[PDB]
């Protein structure tokens, strides 16, 4: 299959995000686009592949974290819009405008400042500039309609910027109750509609995550946000519980077996702290995965790989590069056999989300946090590259 | 002062690295080396620095987790020995011998088949090994006296490879009850003069990590393996109440605040699930950091961040690339204000270990999950550098 000298690595089905943004697409407006969101290195898939792969097959734009994930996706070839979703420092202005990235803004003093910064360096590369409006999330944005009226006309007054977008965020769109969620949707329509009575044009409206494109598809406005379901996971037991919209997993993480043993001599202690003792014929297979990949040391004696087709339990402490599992008692297994960590094996799965149950967080989190150190393999049309 | 888009990074203070170095030399015997471990990026300090700076202050080699990590170190200028601690697969055997990469092996057949891949190329580079024995870690290496045997006449027979140490690891070194960590102890030398009884001479002998250099210099033998202790952590409460060797914390995190602001208007709800609701007087304050840079969400409603010299609490959930605070009631902060995450500012300290009690982990997983995209810098006699 595939050569690696530590043998952990991570599979995306990119035939499963093709399907995830055309069930998405089928549920909300015709007319809506979706903004793919690879932030963090695309929620740890790999911002590149996911990005090319998404811009193909009904992405428009893509949203990231920072100005450096943007850069990466430059560098890449990418020529789509990209919007940094948090705080750009007026620092990278400059190189904000070189590399055609679009900002996050939502202050009167913060546009003028980067219209001067671009004044002085005179390009006529404009810096693309998007609103962020506070309707409930807390984290940025401005919050009161007449200081967003002054924040528009700062923006159109400075030449060296266009205005592309303005936005929220939800913040409860993934729970059973909807009151806030709906405040939100009021609250910022409210908003837009003064906007609009001052006589000023709205470039692209985008409220919805995944969580509200699939409850509240109605909302979608010009363009959604599309993070979690990208990936094929969703945002909450509720939603998915929902049943409207049918994900498909995107990211494996697999090994293989680099030792096995029976445990026929004293000690029988396993790894860290002594905290497992084998039985006298118990296999132990030790594998290539550990805390440092972004496998918590929280399922230390308490998570479970697949292993030819059956959950066999992590035994003893997760270690910051490896694990050990018991095969059971004279149990079978070979050096080189392959263990899929998280996704499915034969008839089995460990999904993320069953995971992060385990560990009382949430999928985001569990992707989001593999390593750079564990390659990635993209699977297309059925077979793997890069 | 540094110039970032996002404005969250690392300081990995060199100065305390070549400190702990010489600390720990002057407590283990004079003739004993030190192998630095820098697996796991350095323990998310940056591998090629702390590496670098290592072997100019009291390290002679080098330790890491794969192939892949000490080719990192290579391409860096690096020129020392580096030890792969864990399992390397055979289709590495041409690269690890062109690398002069060395190879963790306990296994016969291994050391025959790698020997055989070298005998056909016809290397005139002779890939260098060291043996993994199992006195009851239960991951990797051989367990009994007489498998020892064979695997170290295939090794002196396979003359593509060279033999160039032997070692054990501790599994029990940081805890109170001595017990285990004496057998294991008593095991290796047992095991060590069973060879020397059959006339093998034996190459650098090594057992002991911080742990075990700490309460056990005795046992340094040829090498220790100084981990945690290099970065200026210990690797326990016990170890450090010791008070045996004065360790001086190497890294801090740090962010600048991206925006500040009241809480005038409703809703005063604060993240994903408005888990907080601030008060109408109280300021928040949005920071560039959240749990793909590997600050745990665990931390939501618990965590604290240093600014102007004090504690701030966490309020409300963290997110995927930032965290809010709460300055309290007619706060005192601005946009661009430094704030520490973990580390010191002024009388205050946020110490990696404190932040694994809260999480009921260890300052390992701390460090080592410190994701990439957060930037590194150095400091060397007192002063910054990328
Ligand atoms: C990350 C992010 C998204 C996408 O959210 P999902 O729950 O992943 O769909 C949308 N909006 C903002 C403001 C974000 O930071
Ligand atoms: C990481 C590692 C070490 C060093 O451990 P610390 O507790 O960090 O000093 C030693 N030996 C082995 C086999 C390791 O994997
Ligand atoms: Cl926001
Ligand atoms: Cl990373
Ligand atoms: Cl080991
Ligand atoms: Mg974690």
């Amino acid at each position: 299959m595939i050569k690696l000298c530590r043998e952990v690595w991570i599979e995306v089905n990119l035939d499963a995000v093709k399907k995830n943004l055309r069930a998405i697409r089928r549920h909300i407006p015709h007319k809506s686009k979706i903004m793919a969101v690879v932030k963090a290195n695309g929620y740890g898939h790999g911002s590149i592949e996911v990005a090319r792969h998404a811009l193909e097959h009904g992405a428009s734009e893509l949203a990231v974290a920072s100005v450096e994930e943007g850069i990466v996706l430059r560098k890449a070839g990418i020529t789509a819009p990209i919007l940094v979703l948090g705080f750009t420092s007026l620092s990278c202005v400059k190189k904000s405008a070189a590399w055609n990235i679009t900002l996050s803004a939502f202050q009167v003093d913060w546009m003028k400042e980067a219209n001067e910064i671009l004044e002085k360096e005179a390009s006529a590369n404009r810096l693309a500039i998007h609103i962020n409006v506070d309707t409930g999330m807390g984290r940025l944005g401005v919050r009161t309609k007449e200081e967003l009226l002054e924040v528009v006309k700062a923006l159109k007054a400075s030449k060296f910027l266009r205005w592309t977008g303005i936005f929220t965020h939800f913040s409860t769109a993934d729970e059973p109750d909807t009151t806030l969620t709906k405040l939100q949707h009021e609250k910022f329509i409210s908003f837009l509609s003064f906007l609009k009575k001052q006589g000023i044009e709205l470039p692209t409206v985008h409220m919805c995550n995944t969580a509200a494109a699939i409850a509240f598809p109605e909302f979608s406005a010009d363009m959604i946000r599309l993070g979690i379901g990208l990936y094929g996971l969703y945002p909450s037991a509720y939603i998915k519980q929902l049943n409207l919209v049918k994900l498909e997993p995107a990211l494996s993480l697999k090994a293989r077996i680099a030792y096995v043993k029976t445990m026929r001599t004293e000690p029988r202690t396993v790894s860290y702290g002594a905290t497992y003792i084998a039985e006298p014929n118990e296999v132990i297979a030790t594998l290539p995965i550990g805390y440092a990949d972004g496998y918590s040391r929280a399922l230390s004696n308490r998570g479970f790989v697949l292993h030819r087709g059956k959950r066999v339990p992590v035994a003893g402490r997760v270690t910051m590069d490896m694990i050990m599992v018991s095969l059971g008692e004279n149990g079978e297994g070979k050096q080189g056999d392959e263990v899929v960590i998280y996704g499915k094996q034969k008839g089995a799965e460990i999904s993320v989300d069953e995971v992060a149950e385990m560990l009382n967080t949430i999928n985001y989190e569990v992707v989001s946090t593999l390593s750079r150190r564990i390659p990635r393999f993209y699977i297309r049309d059925g077979e793997i590259f890069k």
